[PDB]
């Protein structure tokens, strides 16, 4: 089914009745917005993956590259260009926008903010909410930035929800807005970044992969916050054996993640066990895509 | 002393002694700002004086077209060049600039408003500080467009006041602001406005000129929110001779302003014979501009 294909591992929907709506118009855009990162990672390969969904679901996608950072980028314009290579190895066909910044830009930013209040700015900010004006128009800014410019979908992350939630009450457009979760880093503490060695780069080589499991949080019979089992989840096909030692029961079969949250719960599956399988699966996944470098 | 024909009938001038260092230089640039009017009348023409005043001191004088309600492109820039014609027949030659809205242009904004406080902003703002977030970011957007690209000194009528002491916070040059002061309308109220029939254009007709200050604001002895007064301060020349019937004292000549004040103050002068001298002076000095129309 299509929109259960789209809705599969997502947070939330905005307007779920909206979208199935937009899935019957024959066009029907979809973007979504990523800083340019020197790796990708899991993190952003899950994005990925939702707008291949969209795209699966006859959607055009349109990817922009978000340099808000405007306050160098002949630097930072190919990381982009690398990435574009990236999101083209991992399958996904697209159209690519980058910040620019055409004349009526501050036409429509001023516009926004006659219908924006204080009150109503301030709960969109983040958690430094404590102050400068640039503080104040910078998420004005941030909806201004949404390729709204005839797309009926947005993707995010949920750490994008509160401007999101603007865009909605601003946009004269009503933009379906769908947001994804956020993977755990492999040490458990925040979000996956390129930071900590806590990511998994698209590129790593097997031995790399291997490793930085190894060491990943990952504790017995816990699922919540467990970023293995988030990778799990995500990212694997099932049914899925896992190979074990005789003294752990030897091999495994889980039809579903579900089974397997179970099985782990329960203690069943023991975090060595469940390490290797994810190490080898996501080798396996990751390899064509670090095969397209020639 | 050019520095004394500069300070004559301002307001104020933030850094006099800044002033005295910039007329030592060698080359200096003064520039105001109007936003383009249908009818040119003395509120006008006492800045235009203001700007000559500064011309024959050796600065470039620089006029900036303003015209902020982009919120038509057609509609503003040719009342605008009716304007520059008519500074022409004051005897103002300057160079123009207008609006544009650049590519530079948001990123300069927002480092104003990295800068500048919540408080700050509210400072700044009419009272109707009291809000959406246009009113907040507006006085970053007025200080942005000050034409400050390299002047040594802006001028501007006194309402201009509180903006122009931001700019002076917020801008990387410090620019010497020099504040005109506001004419009263002729029924006495607010500023010299081009309605409510209070105000005097450049191009009105002896006839209309004459009606306008018959009708005008003018109680005897009273000089406060006296337009007639202030028109007798700003635009005329002394020693200045007030024609009488001899029953009322026959002809009258004033060396000063302040006589004139005093004068009137102590009841010695008639308003209607203070009236017939401004209104009949006032159209000699305006004739030759009224007939530079082609």
């Amino acid at each position: 089914d299509e929109f259960e294909m789209i809705k599969r591992n997502t947070s939330e929907i905005i307007s779920e009745e909206e979208l199935r709506e937009v899935l019957k118009k024959d066009e029907k855009s979809a973007s979504i917005g990523f800083e340019p990162s020197g790796k990708i990672h899991l993190g952003h390969y899950l994005q990925i993956k939702k707008m291949i969904d969209l795209q699966n679901a006859g959607f055009d996608i349109i990817i922009a590259l978000a340099d808000l950072h405007a306050y160098e980028l002949d630097e930072i314009r190919k990381i982009g260009d690398y990435n574009k290579k990236v999101f083209e190895a991992m399958g996904l066909k697209a159209k690519y926008v980058y910040g620019s910044l055409d004349k009526d830009y501050t036409l429509n930013v001023y516009r926004l903010a006659l219908k924006t209040t204080l009150k109503r700015a301030r709960r969109s900010m983040e958690l430094i909410a404590r102050p400068k004006v640039a503080e104040v128009i910078y998420p004005i800014m941030q909806v201004n930035g949404i390729h709204y410019k005839g797309v009926d979908v947005a993707v995010g992350g949920m750490e994008q929800r509160k401007i999101h939630m603007l865009a909605r009450e601003l946009l004269p457009k009503k933009v379906v807005c769908i947001h994804n979760p956020v993977l755990t880093g492999l040490d458990g503490e925040g979000k996956m970044s390129s930071s900590k060695g806590n990511f998994i780069a698209v590129d790593d080589s097997p031995e790399e992969i291997r490793a930085k499991i190894k060491k990943a949080y990952c504790p017995a019979g816990v699922v919540e916050g467990n970023p293995i089992m988030e990778i799990a989840k995500y990212f694997l096909e099932y049914p899925l054996t896992i190979k074990r030692p005789e003294k752990f029961g030897g091999d495994l079969t889980v039809n579903s993640y579900e089974e397997l949250e179970s099985l782990f719960k329960n203690k069943e599956l023991h975090p060595m066990d469940l390490k290797n399988a994810v190490a080898e699966e996501l080798i396996k996944i990751l390899e064509p895509i670090r095969k397209r470098l020639l």
